[PDB]
């Protein structure tokens, strides 16, 4: 009931001691309980990934407790302060890096101008576009990010067919988005023609800035809309 | 058994007290029970998302009870009154908004004319068509909606290939439809040619009204058919 | 052990009474038991969707029992008598209804001629082809049907691209078929050219009869083959 | 422990008797135990599909036991003797049967010549290529087969588009392969042109023999490789 | 608590003895415990695939124990020493083997030159590209590999359409990647034109070396990046 909180977070593990006591590690402190039903409750919570809150006056490793709060506290991964202070993960392929960097710089500059520094952008590098969905899924499952942006330049090199990889990447990004319930913005673009001539390079080098600005606006709007409909 | 109902709804959490009593939060009131088997029953119901109905004369927080109704009551999310009074969620992209707004207005006007105000339409904005499947999935899991409509105008801009995004959006909408068992109507249209000329603008501006009317009729018919086959 | 059966079917709900007794609703009658281990057994069976059979002399609501048959009895949904007497669900879109009706009539007539009335066909209407996979999934999960047939006419109208919807519908029908282990026959056809001229109308109006006869033969053959390999 | 084995196999069902004893059906014999913890153990094993081995001197229905081996024994479905003596399931569509039969005969003859009769081939008929993935999935879950081969001839008839069905069939075969962990060989072929002329018929009639020989070699190689990497 | 470790690993099976004792096989030694709650704990850990560590002075089969470590130890499959010493699995199809061998040799030579022998490459053979996703899924689930590379040469033979198989293979590789959380590099290439002439053979024979070097660099970079973001 009424007792100051000591630890709050997902159960790392549930241990059984020699004295028929249930030792459960919550947060940075290990605590043990002597209630037999609490053993099954903590085991089920750990199995189902349900967080518990243990409040006791002995906030130390190995301390005893008898009152457990099973109310929602995050159930594991989770982060975020206020509503306009969050983080965004930017994943960029390293093929045609001089063009993707334009979009990245435009995105970062526009976010800084709009939010005034309340939104933080983290940059991650991958070899190619095929590596983006798995990296996005790995980053999304840790919480810590309100949105994820993937940037790549997939072109037809004139030797091998390129549509298979682009289709797979787009489908995988959509699948990760639906799986993790975390928005994923797509800046993976496939031009109709790119013959690596001087004229082609300048055009897309200039256009990726506009693409980055559009992506920044879209990310801000979608995060705000999700926050609003989340009541 | 025979006892006036106090609370009815999904179990928010199941708490263990110091006196070996099981505190379960159902509805807006917290109640506790002293039956050891009821502890396991409530834990399993919460784990499997099975709703319970607790009836007692002490309809207040912390009250005691011994009789629990495990009959179906919604199992969490759920809404809807009668059969012709429901709600529809309309999701519209903001690219080429002047054309999509025609379909939205036609849809709303036709629904108002047909149902006479019994059906309510709620409008949600997303940056682009790529953001529609996740928004639809998020809205579907809350109940509260008998159908979901997604409207977008995906065109070929003459610079980048556009079929990947359209394919991903259609496939994702179908996947969400199959996952959540909630109908999703598609007003995501891809014209053969759109060169942003004056002639092209007027034609589709006019055609989206017909598209919206067709979507309204389809939504009404599909909701009625699902209600009928649900016995 | 040896006791005449009273109720056989899936457990609707498991109720705990004030006298530490487990009340379980099987079939149309509610019964209660006083075995503590039977409480956990029935709870697990309801959680895992495992049917139980309760045989007792008190075949009435609220009666007591002690012997439970946990042998396979259907595990919920299930229907079917003999091997040549089953039911088929026919789902038809309402776009170009005058052509789809030809296939439906041919299918019904051929089934009546072949089986002699042992096979029953039920007709369900949907607005368009996009609504077919969800309706098929909903109908398949109730048992009651040995096969499902979906009929639609998806054409290129000359304004919007149509391949996305056709691909989504075919993939969704395949996914539902693999998910529910119920055969789904496809009569969703996309012609190379259809310009709504008089010549085009008559040709497909005539061809859909042959398509329906072929679908009827295929459905009969596949149902017989599945029955045979099911040992 | 040390006791001669009586029955070994998956638990068909777990029954509770009137004398607080747990009756479990393993293999062709029904046996009961009086250990309360064994009741929960057997219930969990049946729920999770974990096989148990019951050894007792009373190898008869209704006999008692107290020692249970929970070591891996198959967990349900499973078959196979030695490493070069297995079975293969051949699924053939009945469209253009005169061409598919060439591949089937070539496959069977090559397998007989190579293995000398150690490998057995079973033939299953389906109406069309659309029926292959579900049949393959149904056959795979029974064990009893080290590989599955699907043969069909999908052509463009000049009236309706055919790529949707071929794409769905190939994707479904891959999905079943990944789901059931059973190799599925593809002999579903789509020619560039087939106008049902005399010249076209002979060419593919001759080529399907080579296709069948290639499929036989591939099946043998893949089964051997999986056996090798399975340690 | 404080006791030297004896066995650490996933629970192979949980056995119940005649003396109401729970025998659990961890690692290469079998041990039994007399704690009733430990029986349920070990059963749940085996069901959920949660590893346990048993530390006792009787490090032998059939020994007794009372203290169990439930802390994370691998939960089953898992391998890897340091951060620059890992293993890579190379899967190569046997169609056009003389071209794929160039990529394999280039990959191995570049890895040996870069890592100096700290990274080990294992080569697995499959009949065709269609067999790659299942082999990759089987190899990934055993741990033991930080990345998987699939190499194949899918060409248009001029008789049958080839895009279905390539699309299925790429999609399946992406699906396995997302399922198993193990990176999968794609060296499955489809040229625009390959007419088996002398000129075509030499060009791709030379280009596959560059492809292999690129794949080696990409694999090293992605493994390092995943290790870095794993904190």
């Amino acid at each position: 009931m009424h007792t100051p909180d000591c630890v709050t977070g997902k159960v790392e593990y549930t241990k059984y001691n020699d004295d028929d006591t249930f030792t459960v590690k919550v947060g940075d402190k290990e605590l043990f309980t002597n209630r037999w039903n609490l053993q099954s409750l903590l085991l089920s919570a750990q199995i189902t990934g349900m967080t518990v809150t243990i409040k006791t006056n002995a906030c130390h490793n190995g301390g005893g407790f008898s009152e457990v709060i099973f109310r929602g506290s995050g159930s594991g991964s989770g982060s975020g302060s206020l509503k306009t202070s969050f983080k965004i993960a930017f994943i960029q392929a390293r093929w045609h890096a001089d063009i993707v960097d334009e979009a990245r710089k435009s995105f970062v500059a526009e976010l800084a101008a709009k939010t005034g520094g309340s939104v933080e952008v983290e940059i991650f590098d991958v070899p190619g576009a095929y590596e983006i969905p798995l990296h996005a899924k790995t980053l999304a499952r840790t919480g810590r990010y309100a949105a994820i942006v993937g940037a790549a330049f997939v072109i037809d090199g004139g030797i091998y067919r390129h549509d298979f990889v682009a289709t797979a990447v787009i489908n995988g990004m959509m699948q990760v988005q639906l799986e993790t319930e975390v928005p994923v913005l797509s800046v993976v673009l496939t031009p109709h023609h790119f013959h690596e001539s001087k004229e082609h390079h300048d055009f897309f080098h200039a256009h990726f800035k506009v693409k980055g600005v559009e992506a920044a606006h879209a990310a801000l709007q979608i995060v705000s809309e999700r926050s609003r409909i989340a009541a």
